[PDB]
């Protein structure tokens, strides 16, 4: 066919009832990741194609970076919470990736004042159960597909894509194989 399972999505030998409709997996300390949302905009792109009436869902990862990648996925639950995703996003890869001045907890705090959420606020939702269960949900999806890699990006609980499989020596071209793909597989 055109789109082949293994080629440019993989199925799961175990599908996952009731998970979000399109799931995608990062860490900060993953370098495709970066790439994924700084210079490719796939989460974006993705939505400017997917049929409306669908729910984007973006979750952080712990098994990158030890003790600072459970930071990392607490602080992204707050992210979450707060609803100040795109104001932390660029500031949380480079402070990590780029100018590594994110070393601990407090530092990824600073990012966040910077980005003018208040102390006060901050260290409220830090503390929240709300944000307890946030982080448990970041868990669960992660653990539900027994999940070893990001950049990842579920469909559905059962299609998982496969950007090996895809064209790389143009990045336009290599974002919209992935888009489409997903609507594929949103639609199938």
């Amino acid at each position: 066919a055109q789109y082949e399972d293994g080629k440019q999505y993989t199925t799961l030998e175990k599908p996952v009832a009731g998970a979000p409709q399109v799931l995608e997996f990062f860490s900060f300390f993953c370098p495709h990741c970066y790439q994924f949302e700084e210079v490719l905009h796939i989460s974006d792109n993705v939505k400017k194609k997917l049929p409306e009436g669908v729910k984007m869902t973006k979750y952080h990862v712990n098994f990158m970076g030890g003790d600072l990648g459970k930071d990392l996925t607490q602080a992204w639950a707050v992210a979450m919470a707060l609803g100040v995703e795109d104001k932390v996003t660029v500031p949380l890869f480079e402070g990590v990736q780029k100018t590594q001045t994110i070393r601990s907890a407090s530092d990824i705090r600073d990012v966040f004042i910077n980005a003018g959420i208040k102390g006060e606020e901050y260290d409220a939702a830090w503390n929240s159960f709300v944000v307890k269960s946030l982080v448990a949900q970041q868990e669960k999806a992660a653990a539900d597909v027994q999940l070893r890699g990001v950049p990842a990006m579920f469909v559905n609980g059962k299609y998982q894509l496969n950007p090996q499989g895809m064209d790389t020596s143009n990045m336009d071209v290599f974002v919209q194989q992935y888009a489409d793909t997903v609507k594929y597989l949103s639609e199938k």
